[PDB]
C-alpha cells in the first residue's frame, strides 16, 4: 500500500476485530430499542435511550473503518453475530446487560490502545483516546447513574423513571 | 398478544426473515463504500452511492421492525451474515452486484406480499405497496441506467463517470 | 346513477354500514370523555384522550359518506345507538372497552376490504387502506401501550398516568 | 355529588333530554349536507350551508354535556334516531325541514328555561340565554329569509340562489 | 432488459394501449377546448375546463411512459386518433360526451388493475390505484354534479352555468 | 362567420395542416424523450432535451388554433400519426432525424408563409414571422451545433456530451 506508514499487521487486524465488535453492540441496541416498544413492553424513553446507542456504536464502527483505510489498511468484515437474548426484561436488567457490554467494549479499546503502545502507533493512540476513550467513561458513568436510580424505585418506579429520567 | 389481528404467524416469521435480508444489503453496501474509499480504488464518488444505500437499507429493516410491533408480533434477531466478498472490482462489476443484490430483496419482498395476498392481510399489502415497492423500481431503474452508462464509457472512462454522474 | 361504475350494491349496503358503526364508535368517545370530566372521576387527560377519538371516528364517518357519494351510491342513516355503558370505571377498565370497540371496528373495515377484493373494487380496497386501516393499526398500539402503562402503575398510579402520560 | 347546589332532578333529565335532540338536530343536518352532495342534486352552497349547522348543533350538545357535569349532574346518552326523511326534495323543501326542526329545538329550550324559572335555577337560566336563545333566534330568522329568497326565485333560480346566496 | 422483474409481456402491451387511450382522451379535450373558444361558441369558461382535461389527460400518458420505463418495458407508439366530433354542441351535450369518454377510460384503468391482479404485479396495482383510480372517480363525480347543473338551469341558463361555476 | 374578414379558406385548411404537422412533431419528440429515458439508453440530458421540445411543438399546435379562432376558420383535427422509427438509435442518429423534422416543419411554414402572401393576408404572413419562424432558425441552428459536437466528440464522447453540453 503506497500510503501505509508505521502501521503494524497486528493494529490492522484488531481494528478490523473492533470494527465487528462495535457493530454488535449496535446490533444489541436495536433489539433492546425495538423490545421496549412492545404492546406489553411498552417504555418508549427506553426504547429511544437504545435506539440512540445503537446509532453511536455503528458511527463508532464506521469511525474505525475509516481510519483502517485512512493508515493503509484492508477492512475486512465478519458476520455481525445475533445479540446475547431476545427478550430483555425490566428496564434494569436491560441497563445491567447494557452496561456489561459497554464495559466489554471499552476493555477491549483499552486493549487496542495498549497494542498501540507496544507497536509505537501514537497516531492510532490519539485517535482512540480523542474518539473513544472518553466516550466510554462518560457513557459508562450514565449508565451507572441511571442504575442506581432504577435500584432507588424499586413497577410504578420503572414507569416513574421512564417518564421523568428518560427523553 | 392483545393487538393482534389479522396477523398471521407465516407473516410474522417472513418479516422477520425480510429485517434480516435488509440487514445484509446494507452490511454490503458498507462493505462497498468502504472498499471504494481505499487510496488504491479512490472513487468517492461511488463509495458515497453505496454508503447512502447502507442507510437506505438499514431504515427499510428498521421501519419493518415498526411494522412487526405494531401488528403484535415478536421480533426476533438472526446474524447478519458478512458480504458475499471482500473485494468488489471496477465500478461495473460491484454495480452489477448490487443490482443482483437489489433483485434479490425486490423478490423478497413480492414474495412477502403475495403471502399477505393469500392470508388477505391488506394491511400488510398496502405497507409494503407505500413503503418498499416502488423504492425497489426506482433504485433498481436508477442502477440499470448506471450499468448502461458505466459499459457507454468502457480506466478514464470510469473516472469521468465518477466526476460526471456520481456526488 | 349517472357516475355509478364497477360498484357493487353489496359495497354501497356495507359502506352505510360502516358509517353508523363509526358514529356508534364516535357516540361511546363521547360518552367516555364526559364521564371522566366528571367532578367525582377527574381525570383531564382522559377525558380529552376519548374526546379527540370522538372527532376522529367521526371523520372516519364523514369521509366514508364522501365516498358513497363520490361511488354513485345512496348514504342512507339508521338510528345511532347509545354507548353500551353509562359509567366506565377506571381508565384502565375505560380503556379495555376502547381496545375491544377499536378492535370490532377494525374487523368491520377489514371486512369491507374482502368484500371489495371479492367483487374486484380497486378503488375502496386503496380507499380504506390508504385512511383507515393504518389508523386502526397504529391507534390499536397506542392502547395497547397505554394498558401495558397502566398495568404497570397498578389509584396514585392511575392519577400519575394521566398526569405524565395524557395530555 | 360534593358540588351539586340548587340542581334540580327535573333540570338535570331535562338537560339529558335537550343533548339528545340537539343530536338528533345535528344528525338530521348531516343527511341534508349529504344529500345535496349527491350527484344528482348538486348544490354545493346548499350541503355546506348544512354541514354547518352540523357542527353547531353538535356543539350546542357539547356545551349542555359539560354543563351537566359542571353543576353534577350525570350525563345520560340516549339513542339518536335517524333522521324523518332519507331524501329531502328541493332546497325550499330541505330548507322548510330545517326550519321547522330549528323551531321545535327552540321550543324545546324556552321549554327547559321555564323549567328553571319554576325551579328557581338562574344559573341555568343564564346559560340558557347566553349561548342559545339568541342562537335559535338568529338562525330562525336567517332560515326565514332564506326562504322568502327561494319563494322569489322559484329550477333556474334555485340554482341562482346557490351560487348567490349560498357560501 | 436487465431491470426486468414480475412485469409481464401482458402487462407491458396493456401500458402501452392506456398510454394511446389516454392520449386519445387529451386530444378529443383539446378540441372540446378549442370549439367552445369559437366566437359563434364563446364559452369561456367552458373551454378552459376542456383545456385543463387535455392536460391531465396527457400528464396520465406520460406518467404511464415513465412506468413503462421504469419496469424494462418498451413504449411503443400508435396514431393518436382523432375525436369523435368535430363540433361538440351545446355545454351539456359536450359534457356528456366527456362523461362516457371518461367511463371509457375508467374502464380500460380497471381492466389493467384486473390483469395486474391476476399476474400478481402489486407494484402495477398500486401505480393504478395510487395516481388514477381516486383521480377518475373524482372527475367523473364532478363531471355528474356540473350535468345536474346544466339540467337545472335548462340559452340564459348556460350562460349563467358558464358565468357561475366555471372558472 | 360575423368576424371573418380577408381569410381565404385555402389559408383555413393550410392552418389545419399545419397544427396536424407541429402534433406530429410533438409526438415524435415524445417517442424520443421516452427512448433515452430507457435503462438500456439512459441518456438523461437527450431525454430532456427531446421532452422540452415536445411541449414546445405542442405550444405551436394550440397557437395555431388560437389563430385559426381568431379568424373565423373552422378548426378541423385529422389523427396524430405515429412517428416514424420505435428505436431511435445514438444520439447523433436521433439529432439528425430531428433535424430532418425541423427542416420539413420549417419548409411547411415557409409554404403557409408564401400563401398568405399570394393571398394578400398580412395578418397571417406577421403571425407567422413572429411566432414561427425565427424560432425554426433558431432550432435549427442549435441542431447544427450539436450535431457538429456530436461528431467531434465520436462511445465515451457521446456520454460527455450528454453530460458537459445537455441539460
Amino acid at each position: 500500500s503506497q500510503i501505509r506508514q508505521n502501521y503494524s499487521t497486528e493494529v490492522e487486524a484488531a481494528v478490523n476485530r473492533l470494527v465487528n465488535l462495535h457493530l454488535r453492540a449496535s446490533y444489541t441496541y436495536l433489539s433492546l430499542g425495538f423490545f421496549f416498544d412492545r404492546d406489553d413492553v411498552a417504555l418508549e424513553g427506553v426504547g429511544h435511550f437504545f435506539r440512540e446507542l445503537a446509532e453511536e456504536k455503528r458511527e463508532g464502527a464506521e469511525r474505525l473503518l475509516e481510519f483502517q483505510n485512512d493508515r493503509g489498511g484492508r477492512a475486512l468484515f465478519q458476520d455481525v453475530q445475533k445479540p446475547s437474548q431476545d427478550e430483555w426484561g425490566k428496564t434494569q436488567e436491560a441497563m445491567e446487560a447494557a452496561l456489561a457490554m459497554e464495559k466489554n467494549l471499552n476493555q477491549a479499546l483499552l486493549d487496542l490502545h495498549a497494542l498501540g503502545s507496544a507497536r509505537a502507533d501514537p497516531h492510532l493512540c490519539d485517535f482512540l483516546e480523542s474518539h473513544y476513550l472518553d466516550k466510554e467513561v462518560k457513557l459508562i458513568k450514565k449508565m451507572g447513574n441511571h442504575l442506581t436510580n432504577l435500584r432507588r424505585v424499586a413497577s410504578l418506579g420503572e414507569y416513574l423513571f421512564e417518564r421523568l429520567t428518560l427523553k
